[PDB]
């Protein structure tokens, strides 16, 4: 289990230019969009299981509330469809595991700026590159 | 907890473009990006807290006022279904709780459009730059 | 307690663009965007606050209608369930917080516009430069 | 209170490209959104006042038709809750209230068409001025 | 007016020798056809008050027999009226894209 | 079955550029184009079976939860209108084969970024030729 | 029906560049390009025929499952409208045609990326001539 602010010092660090190596850095650039783009596509396949379990979750969870069966357990309480919505989305196990998967959706979204920063930091390089053939003339 | 007008000052301070430094602000604009980006993705982290203290507020004290038991608690006005969706909405504890979600959820919005003047300010720089050139 | 009028003449202030000076204007765009987007988060920050009040005056009033406490006062009029929505909605209560809140609401709705005609002009100018370099050829 | 065919007639007018001032339009086309961008915002200023009118109105004529006190007046038809919903949207003073709410909203559904038509007219402008760098190749 | 000139009116606007001056005349189209929306609107907003009125007319029945009948059903006619123009407006809409498809099909 | 973690680690040795040889990869910056552009069709085609299979899975569940004929099997449960959403996507068998789409739409997912990664790779070498000019 | 891998395999040999003909490679880099043009024109004839037969395809299965046919034949499942999305896209003779239409698709957005390659190639071999002049 990453942390959110694990990839956040580790975007800032990449992102730095190193105004010396610029050769180095306009090949390292499109290395980093390697990186990051597996840890995007690692992010969604782990997304992918819990969604699975949240599916699965959400049904289960719907029969107890619903007077229907879930593991020899029934709710007392007598939940209309109208009250539903509302008492599914705070169940303990529910919540739980939709808190897992958003968290990662948190992660993934941020897996998507960062991909879009070192696209942009490819042409932040290459656009450096002209401004110093530009004094040359 | 951070402030809006505490983002609003940097953010200001942040787009501001050096012209004589042209070639330093076109790095440091993907690196604003990054430092946003890190806001936002915080943002939501904080958001997800709180939306899980609001969904169980609401379920909590949707079985105080629907005749429930809520800790030993019940609401004695008789709430019917009709008016449930204007009482919870109103409640002590649940105003409290989504007012803080509904506030993040504004300096979130507000990250969104940093992120969106940050993404136009890099092209601002390269455009500034084909400006000097034509000349 | 800002106006309206007041934002209308602002923006028309800051939409309009300076030929002479176009790379003035092009960073000058940017910084135009950031004054119009601490407005409209700002305004949420005001909205926030009005809802919040408006929340607690609808239940409080409807108290009051429903035969309910509300500082013990009463209706005596009888209002049915079917009566309800249009006697709340034109409490004077009710209805001088819901105004409050629907005005921001329409200063809010500006400020998208606002923010989008920027994000528009900073286009614009761009395509302006890319119509003086055609007349270069 | 201003005129829907005089809103048409302006429209008409600011919608019309000069061909030969590609240029001019272009930066004006922009100021262009910021008048209807007022008009609409405006209007919707005039709307929350109207209908904060209707609002009350409705609620007052509720209180005759229904047998309760408006102003020391009673209707003595004794109109049933099924037959209600007919006779409000009828009465005098509600359908003057409402036809003006109304009727600024045509305005704003205009307003909101006319800054759909710049918006897009601004794409016209640049796409005319890429049809032009086709000529030249 | 009539619903057969909305029909020859359209299907010639919708159709290249000077694409300069079709592009500008893109929007154009746009304000002639949103003035026409909005005006049948505008008219049907009193067809619309006087179907209210007459409405309680046919209630005061218990306090011609059909006056709302004949409000009603010229009512449903600029509905119909009304329809065509929103597809219009879609249309051209669309016209602007199907023109800005054309110079992306001449340099691809 | 291909996995995830072998395109990961494929597409960090393509993207590589040797600095010593960069006639050499502007070459075969395009081919290496080529390549992950078969993987990306070749995927779209597996999701294209997948997805027929979960359109049919979906349809033949419905029926099973609905009250109709799935294979001379009934739901019990008598699920409402409401419910069906949610027990479907949580089916045993929906579950399996949308997962298995879902899985391939990631690696599709990987294969739009490598070659974006490429697109972007070859501008990048030509930029570097550009830097070396720069020096002379 | 030409199929994808034959796609694969002809792109693979067109992209490959001759480093001793690079003046050839020049010109015929132009020629591919309207090589695979043909191709991509003449998928979106066929999808268009394809299509057309989908368009009728589902209107005709839509009369069938809502009752609401003409002809001899008539669904006795009686399907809901919320139900009927589902049922349509895994009928038999409508999944039949859009696997069809789909699959062409993928080959359109293969040749969309070939042209890409091409369109890159162009200036691949125009990016090494001035590796070569750099070196003079």
């Amino acid at each position: 289990h990453m942390r959110l602010e694990d990839l956040q010092e580790e975007l800032k660090k990449d992102v730095f230019i190193d105004s010396t190596k610029l050769q180095y850095e306009a090949a390292n650039n499109v290395m980093l969009y390697s990186k990051w783009l597996n840890k995007h596509s690692s992010i969604k396949k782990e997304m992918l299981r819990i969604e699975a379990q949240k599916k699965v979750a959400l049904k289960a969870r719907l029969d107890y509330y619903s007077g229907r069966g879930d593991g020899d357990e029934f709710s007392m309480d007598r939940y209309e469809k109208s009250e539903m919505k509302t008492v599914l989305s705070a169940d303990k196990d529910v919540l739980k595991v939709d808190t897992s998967l958003q968290y990662w959706g948190i992660l993934l979204d941020f897996c998507s700026g960062a991909l879009d920063a070192i696209k942009s930091r490819g042409f932040a390089i290459k656009h450096i590159q002209d401004m110093r053939a530009f004094e040359a003339g």
